[PDB]
């Protein structure tokens, strides 16, 4: 509904990057609000209906992708299927799809999000909405909260997700949006961001 009245489109597989995107672009400076952006969850890792809907056989709308590496090269030839077709891409590896794929604006983490931001940089802040969500946890579980906030390096990985999990993906994303800054940005998600900013940018510019 609101896709329909957008000048682009961010898509992103679920409810943490839904909330945590946002608050990168506005410590990037770049107002997607402002902008008619919407960002748009997928709910899973199926692109393909979104691309078409937003390609040029549909609306022909600028959008991005922001999606987790994990398989991902056939998530990226449905889509580069859609967005270029009709070339064939089945004769690529899984790196010159993920490269190609960049010309359009689609982005791969090579991590997942929340271990990324507890390990790039918001490991202390993560520790704080943990405690705060779940103000019961046994000690042992504090012991290791507190031994991956000192070495972030040595995280419990199923662990961590559990309790985000528990938390709800959703509703821990909005919690720690306000602790994002600038220098914490994941590079796909600065590269999201920017790419759609480009493409709407220049739709103004061409006025001239
Ligand atoms: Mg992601
Ligand atoms: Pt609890």
């Amino acid at each position: 509904g609101e896709i329909f009245f957008s000048r682009g489109v961010i898509l992103v597989e679920g409810d943490a990057e839904r909330f945590i995107v946002p608050a990168f672009a506005e410590v990037l400076n770049i107002p997607l609000d402002m902008l008619g952006i919407t960002v748009c969850s997928v709910g899973g890792t199926n692109f393909t209906p979104y691309v078409k809907l937003l390609g040029p056989e549909g609306l022909n709308i600028p959008h991005v992708i922001l999606t987790d590496r994990d398989l991902v090269r056939r998530r990226l030839i449905n889509v580069l299927d859609v967005i270029e077709g009709g070339v064939d891409h089945e004769e690529l590896d899984a790196d010159e799809v993920i490269k190609l794929a960049e010309q359009y604006g689609y982005f791969v983490n090579e991590n997942t999000l929340e271990p990324e931001l507890f390990a790039g940089g918001l490991a202390e802040d993560m520790q704080e909405v943990i405690r705060e969500e779940l103000p019961r946890l046994r000690r042992e579980t504090l012991n290791a909260l507190q031994q991956w906030v000192d070495d972030p390096a040595q995280i419990d990985e199923d662990l961590l997700l559990r309790l985000i999990e528990r938390i709800g993906k959703g509703r821990f994303a909005q919690a720690l949006a306000p602790s994002v800054s600038e220098d914490v940005c994941p590079a796909y998600i600065r590269s999201a961001l920017e790419h759609i900013r480009d493409a709407i940018a220049l739709e103004h510019h061409h006025h001239h």
